[PDB]
């Protein structure tokens, strides 16, 4: 069921785009966050501070990792983020569960519920508060979730031209049983001219298979910038 796999896709192209401005990068997810070094990374970028305690930088044994997992979850309980249960041996073995679920938390926490957002004016959890921000953007759709109403790729659409009016000019006209064309069309110029990465494909988003969270995590870069 190669569909389950969009969440892993998103999160791991999500993960990239922040770790790229420290010249690393994950190609599998359930294994390069193992040692501890890239989770490390990666909550330095988001947060834009440094760990406070020392790891281990060569961390070639098992105990090292453990341990090196175990400062990366101590910062998140620091930084007061809820982790929902896990410990460093499931980030280490490659418990591609509890993995997408450390992934999940970071995505909620540091691109929708802590940015600070334009078009706002409110004590709602950060789904109720995305899903807000895109229906003032486009407020002729109802916009209630983060699957079905993405589906045949018009509120793709939508929501582009709302950013800079002329990217999608005719999106009230596009053919809704040509979802893929709609949005692979919304999308690139998404990350022609908003700066928006395409952290899921238009494949993707457009499966009815797509989960709520895979959406929400590309979603969640347009009020960021």
């Amino acid at each position: 069921a190669p569909w389950k796999k969009i969440q892993q896709n998103t999160f791991t192209r999500w993960c990239n785009e922040h770790l790229k401005c420290v010249n690393k990068r994950i190609g599998n997810l359930q294994t390069d966050l193992s040692d501890g070094l890239r989770l490390i990374a990666l909550l330095e970028v988001l947060s834009q501070k440094r760990m406070y305690r020392k790891y281990h930088q060569r961390p070639t044994f098992r105990q090292m990792q453990l341990e090196n997992v175990s400062v990366a979850l101590e910062f998140l309980d620091r930084e007061s983020i809820k982790l929902v249960s896990i410990d460093s041996k499931a980030i280490v073995d490659g418990n591609l569960k509890l993995i997408l679920g450390l992934v999940w938390t970071l995505i909620l926490h540091y691109s929708i519920s802590m940015p600070v957002w334009e078009d706002e004016g409110k004590k709602q959890t950060p789904k109720q508060r995305l899903l807000g921000w895109i229906q003032n953007k486009i407020p002729y759709l109802p916009i209630t979730n983060f699957n079905q109403n993405w589906q045949d790729g018009k509120a793709l659409g939508a929501l582009v031209d709302s950013c800079a009016p002329g990217l999608c000019p005719d999106w009230e006209s596009w053919d809704p049983q040509k979802p893929v064309d709609n949005a692979r069309e919304a999308v690139q110029q998404a990350d022609d001219w908003l700066g928006v990465p395409q952290v899921i494909t238009p494949e993707e988003i457009i499966h009815p298979d797509v989960d709520e969270h895979s959406v929400m995590t590309y979603l969640s870069q347009f009020p960021k910038a």
